[PDB]
């Protein structure tokens, strides 16, 4: 049986921007099949609405076993849009988003739909005298850098796969939609590093990461003096490519000790794992 | 008057998973209004017939002034079936590629669609026993921190920009579809750095990321002895990892000089520029 | 004129290590003459008594123009002492802190004290597991660099020159005690970087190690499963160790512009000031 | 029982700033109590008298077992006069010194003190024109990071704990107290490193920041030409701060092995010890 | 039987600058004597002929059993003129030279000759606007990290050792003079790096080097523009430097397991091996 | 006129191993010709003879207006019987060497002979424990990147550069013989960078190399056990590994200013100058 989805993306976050990828990383898994919609970066109310219905117009024909709306912030006016047409709709949904999507968690619930909130998956500097397309793409290279290495792109890559399966079991309750808030205690209950000096780097770069949601924030939505601002985001960017060193860094841990964690997809979309560089995946 | 434009994104390069955002990096731009649909990682002729289909059929409400199809190799059959439909459909088109849709240039040309075709977005190395999501997300964040800071992505929303501006004198010939070939010597036209060191070291990151494109061919596509492939595609990110440590280096000595140069979108859609970080872009 | 004072140190802050130190980096101020007194790292009740006694016990004889009191917290029972004995004490008084004195602020101006409550001057990870002796001298390294290379301690320097001055001119009223409260923001009313990368990477230091405080708070007061605290500790001594590399890399920009800014103490206390390497301070 | 002691401080080196503080770093130990007094960076002859004074009149009513007096030079005029105050007193005296120190060994041995002289403690760039606060304080950090990651504060605590449990058994005889001399050879026999390499890069940095010592000497002392002694006594510094680096990497081979030894103390004030990053000390 | 050789230098090469010194590192060796003359950098016909020469006119009474010609490109003029030379002497004989020289690599067996072509052994940036002395040396030290850590240079000491065993064995055949090409994939056959990750940073630094060849080959021979030229072959030096440091890196790696190799020569020129940094090399 | 020297090379020194190559570094100068003998590594009485043996038999018809003889330890017998040799031979004479050359320094005045002793140009670690192959290799290339990035050798080829001249006026008194001893201090007179930071980095870069030379002396000739002896001399080269890297930093802060110090030979063998990156060498 092929599994499959609609991934809807309005606006960006690190996660929202690899999240279908990181299930297919080499194409050969036959037992999946997705189609991605989205209104680029905008995530304003008609914009969301129309990106849903794209995903909506296609589902009659694709017939999606769950769809999956990610970009910044589920409350804001243009998500909470999306969080309710996909409720109302007959397809069982998860939503992508990040450390303000908590305020409207219990909401979520009672919507019916499943959550993954990136808490690390910070805001950027997105003040005009400052973030151009370049430094845009450079910080989400660093963020990007970090949510891999790290480990957090293999939690959302398991939340997935858990639910793909059930996809293929043919039914998804509500008790099957995922759950999770993840920051960076989440490393805490994984066994993703060998090293445990190699998972405190990728605990600090998490812990800085989200912590650049803050400073993004101030310059961004409280600091009205642009002598104040423009320093205050950059500040933030400063911060996010020190988490991509920190998270760099554990990787070169593990790779020290030849015990870097793979856990690839087989054709049949098994997952696999393996520790040792000239190790089968199994 | 307001540019429409929808993205097709089959398979995964640096360049088309970021060409949409590029152009509007703070979604503050009132002159634009893209749509982007995709059948994610894999790029067989069925899916790329699919999500062209999905373009056009979402084109007949939306009309839009140009349809861009990005991914690997214009030369495959999928991305081949793609210029097809897309060179005899009534829509203005751009192909976003690698070096390996340099054996299609010619007939691209023949087919009237232009295209950007980016040397040093060179594939991963995609053997199962060493890409795994995590690795496939590190390769990816190592590759747009050389695309952005060496400057190929400003390149990149140059080109569309002009696109852009084009559209809305509301007719796009054949003579206005850019046809760009990019790789380390384009730097040499262009006024990107103010120092010539940055210059050079952004210059060697292109060439070594071009490079990494051979070494991952060799082995996926040659060397068929797992005991030599592995090491192989993994000295292929190796090398990438250094040509992003590169690029970092360039953008540091620009910071040094206070010479950064930043081209931000206006709410108008004007693209703006600045070098020194406290001056207003202009 | 022969300024006079006492410093009274129990716990321990990066600020409070040097306060004194910073006054007269070379030893030939000769208008200036310090007695220390201190009951090392302990800081309950008893201790703090025992140490602000023989200031006072000293003062007698000694006749200080101020005496300044510095340790961690200034809201724990210990320092809540020593701010009673020293506000009821015929000598003006300035009590050096962290953020958690934030609590006490407006008490201790009601005492008639003056404070320098150091935001990213963050409690270390206090656990027997984690932290040995050499553990925590390198954590004080790391704490010492952030707060010297980012200019911190240029603006405690600056606020005792200034008291050493009104102390000469015979008469210090609460209005010369100095109420300062330091943190990333503050470089951004301050001159002290020629290069603004210098500045925005120093405020990203300043940041992290704020940041710090929280992550050996709740490794070392809130969680209780040494499984969980260990790491949270290690992971907070991991982020500073990074801040002191961003306080080192803008140091080095000031180095590439030859525009290090060092004010460095004449004989008769006069601060000097300079930027380039070669040139004589003035 | 509680064993008491009480430190001098006059001038600074990295091994007197933080020597009490290695014994009890998290302030938990019950069975030591110490007082701490000094005339700060001031270390002329009637300056080291007046802190010695300090001492001996709190030790009426402190009643220490021994008394530590900590500075640069003990063959300078002002430690000199320590050495002859602590000689004549009734209190076992313990001398904290640098390689001058090494002039009055013999002297020291036939006055009954014990002594810790401190190769690598290297005297710093004392020019008006080089060494402001900052920079004052920035070579003490990276001194600091040196004197800690090498082990060679390790090698001071472990001599204090053994006087300290001596100081308990109630008699301290002139054969008990400290007489060391420590540099780069030292480690050889100690296992402080697990990996080889991490001790001899260890080594290496103990190596030059003992020769700072002769730099900076050349610069302060014998150099007349201020074109010629600012650049001599700012390399130094670029010296000690090359040092620090060394011992960093040193420590991060450590981590690469989950090899860090820690030796923390318990509240009884034995000293514990563990090498596994998730180890109890024991 | 003490082993004789003479070698023969005319222009420059990472590994021709070495080979000699490859085979006797202490000068202990009682096995091996040798005699070395070249014309320094010049390696046009008549000075190549005036070196063989000198090699000719020497072995006469010398008597070496072997003589080895190093330098650029076997098939230039001057490298021509001498394996004509050393073809028709009595002596066997091997050409060291780059990867140019593998166009005449048939011709080289037909004369009987014996080669290694080392292809990272890389042409650098030789333009008067940019290569001056000082520049030429550094981006030696850079190539010959390169050839060294990578384990380059330790296959041709190999190479050599095994031919000196058979002139001691006092006869050398065309079937015993080395036949070598020297890629990054040699490192796949040999058993180098203990760590996979070392091997594969070692395999990308060779890679890197070989790489820089063509771009100098592009900058020197074929741009003729010197606002490209310049930047063009100082972009190859870029890489050169990144080439090392990525040697370094594996090098470190190995330092982390304590498993560096080191193959010695005894004194009689049996050549030793160890890993442990402790462990007698046997 | 075309000058003409034969270059001496017995042992190895990074700048005997450089020398004649400083002298030509494209081969394009057309005023000068050179030939280089030497004996390899070995550097005992009886090599050393027949390298200078060698020199001579060929000076006969060559007819050099000077002799060079470059190598370690001139004080040492095998370069003692050389400087006697060439003294008494009809040609003039330089000697390159190392700072135990100082010893023999008022000698070879008085034997009529120049010199260059480069006091950074340190002796390694050889014990065969430590040093094989690629070890001294290794040492070499970081030895190397220190002399040049330094500007040491730009101070050795300025040197023969003017004696060229000299010879080209074809009379070489012993006036006009070099007379150099070359260390850290050497940077104090010159206007090798543009940036003073750079300037005292390369200053510690040059200090450390020097300061590694008694270390190796230590650990080959002084110091018995191998137990002891292993590790010092790692820890040698651990220093010229940190040196070398001082003195990349130091070059980079020269490209930061676009003022990196060039000077080429033009064909005619005339000295050119330049500093930004774009100019033409005049
Ligand atoms: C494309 C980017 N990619 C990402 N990628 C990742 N991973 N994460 C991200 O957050 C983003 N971005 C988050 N984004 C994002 C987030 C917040 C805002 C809102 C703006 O931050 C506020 O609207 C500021 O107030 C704008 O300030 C505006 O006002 C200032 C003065 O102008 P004036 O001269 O008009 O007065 C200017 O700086 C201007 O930009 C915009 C974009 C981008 C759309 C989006
Ligand atoms: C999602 C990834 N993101 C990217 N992102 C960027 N920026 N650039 C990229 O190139 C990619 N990737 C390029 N991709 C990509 C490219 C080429 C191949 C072709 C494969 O390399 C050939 O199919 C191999 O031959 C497969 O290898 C197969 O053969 C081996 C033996 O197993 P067996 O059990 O079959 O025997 C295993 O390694 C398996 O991997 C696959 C995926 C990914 C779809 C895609
Ligand atoms: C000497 C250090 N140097 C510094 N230097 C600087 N710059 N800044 C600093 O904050 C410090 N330190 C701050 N310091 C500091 C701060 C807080 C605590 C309190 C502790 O963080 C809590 O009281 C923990 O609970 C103790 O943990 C205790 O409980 C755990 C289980 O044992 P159990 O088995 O008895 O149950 C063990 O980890 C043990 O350490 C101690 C020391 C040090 C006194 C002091
Ligand atoms: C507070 C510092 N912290 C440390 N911390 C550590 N860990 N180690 C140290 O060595 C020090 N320093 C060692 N200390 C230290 C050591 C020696 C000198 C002696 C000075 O080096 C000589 O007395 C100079 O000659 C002064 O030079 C003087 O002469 C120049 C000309 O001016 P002019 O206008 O008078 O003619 C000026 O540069 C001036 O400083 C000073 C301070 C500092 C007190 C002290
Ligand atoms: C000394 C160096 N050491 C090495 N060491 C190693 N390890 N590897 C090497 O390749 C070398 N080198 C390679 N060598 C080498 C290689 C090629 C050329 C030929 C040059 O690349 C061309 O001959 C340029 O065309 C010269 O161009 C000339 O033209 C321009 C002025 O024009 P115009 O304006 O005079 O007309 C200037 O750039 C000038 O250099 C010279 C030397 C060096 C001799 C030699
Ligand atoms: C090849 C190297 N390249 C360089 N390159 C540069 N730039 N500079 C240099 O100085 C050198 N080297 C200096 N050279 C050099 C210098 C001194 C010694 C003297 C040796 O250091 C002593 O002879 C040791 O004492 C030997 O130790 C011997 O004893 C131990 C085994 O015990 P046993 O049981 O054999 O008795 C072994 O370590 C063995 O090597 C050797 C070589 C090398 C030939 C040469
Ligand atoms: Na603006
Ligand atoms: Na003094
Ligand atoms: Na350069």
């Amino acid at each position: 049986t092929v599994a499959k989805a609609i991934f809807i993306k309005c606006g960006n976050l690190g996660t929202s921007m690899m999240m279908d990828m990181l299930l297919d990383e080499r194409a050969d898994r036959e037992d999946v099949e997705f189609r991605v919609v989205g209104t680029s970066v905008k995530m304003d109310p008609e914009c969301v609405e129309a990106a849903v219905e794209m995903a909506l117009d296609i589902a009659e024909d694709f017939e999606p076993d769950f769809i999956v709306y990610g970009g910044p912030n589920p409350a804001a006016p243009g998500p909470s849009k999306a969080r309710e047409m996909l409720a109302d709709s007959e397809y069982p949904a998860v939503i992508i988003g990040d450390a303000p999507g908590l305020k409207v968690k219990d909401e979520m619930e009672e919507q019916g739909l499943g959550y993954i909130l990136v808490k690390p998956d910070a805001m950027l500097g997105a003040r005009r005298e400052f973030l151009d397309p370049v430094e845009m793409a450079i910080y989400n290279a660093d963020l990007m850098k970090v949510l891999a290495a790290t480990g957090v792109f293999r939690v959302v890559q398991e939340a997935f796969d858990e639910l793909i399966e059930k996809a293929k079991e043919d039914e998804i309750s509500e008790n099957d939609l995922p759950k999770l808030v993840i920051d960076r205690n989440t490393l805490l209950e994984r066994e993703e590093f060998e090293n445990p000096y190699a998972m405190v780097k990728a605990m600090a770069a998490l812990e800085i990461a989200e912590n650049v949601a803050d400073v993004s924030v101030e310059g961004c939505f409280v600091e009205q003096d642009k002598e104040r601002y423009v320093p205050i985001v950059a500040s933030a960017h400063e911060m996010m490519r020190k988490a991509a060193e920190l998270a760099d860094e554990a990787r070169e841990l593990e790779k020290s000790n030849d015990a870097v964690l793979r856990t690839p997809h087989a054709p049949d979309g098994k997952v696999l794992s393996k520790r040792k560089f000239m190790e089968d995946p199994e």
